[PDB]
RNA sequence: GGCCAGGUAGCUCAGUCGGUAUGAGCGUCCGCCUGAAAAGCGGAAGGUCGGCGGUUCGAUCCCGCCCCUGG
């Protein structure tokens, strides 16, 4: 699961829904689903 | 003076001497529910753990000065 390619994946969607924020209350929700406690990073 | 105890979520406070603060109660949001609510049940959001530095792949947790609280 640590894998360094697997890991890099994480960080691909995470960056494309970063991308894909139009507006700031999308961002707080994007920004919680991979940066939170709870997300995959 | 030099040493102590504190600073932690919106409020009131626990807790940790390195990888999750599974933080609590209340406050905020969603669902079931109701004509609409609340409770109840179920699901979530939110903290740069007092500031600036030092070490470490990584510090609320280990080192130094200061901000301010009763000692």
């Amino acid at each position: 699961m640590l894998s360094p390619e697997a890991l890099t994946t994480a960080v691909d969607a995470a960056q494309q829904a970063i991308a894909l924020a139009d507006t700031l209350d999308v961002l707080a929700r994007v920004k919680t689903e991979h940066l939170g406690d709870r997300s995959p990073l």
